[PDB]
């Protein structure tokens, strides 16, 4: 399972 996470 792919996970994006935003940083900024």
């Amino acid at each position: 399972s792919k996970t994006f996470i935003q940083v900024x």
